[PDB]
């Protein structure tokens, strides 16, 4: 019955620079925008740019490397930070 934090587990890419574009894919990750209070990729606060779609779907920049795995973590109101067994790889910026 208890609602289970928002589940992430799928990333279309696997490989990119942190501002690279990266589609986050779940379950009950916030069945609403507002819910979405809380987001933060690789440690680093990303609200800003993310934006909420769907209670799965959510677009947005990973966040510069902070942590040392790259946990997708997404807060929501209903529940709290949700965890994520995959992890996307930071590649140093291209210059």
């Amino acid at each position: 019955h208890m609602r289970q934090p928002p589940l992430v587990t799928g990333i279309s890419p696997n490989e990119g620079i942190p501002w690279t574009k990266v589609t986050i894919r779940g379950e009950n990750l916030g069945t609403g925008p507002t819910d979405l209070i809380g987001l933060t990729i690789c440690g680093h606060n990303c609200l800003l740019t993310a934006e909420w779609m769907s209670a799965s779907k959510i677009v947005c920049r990973v966040g510069q490397a902070k942590n040392d795995k790259g946990d997708i973590i997404v807060t929501t109101k209903s529940g709290g930070k949700g965890t994520s067994t995959v992890s996307f790889k930071l590649l140093k910026p291209e210059k």
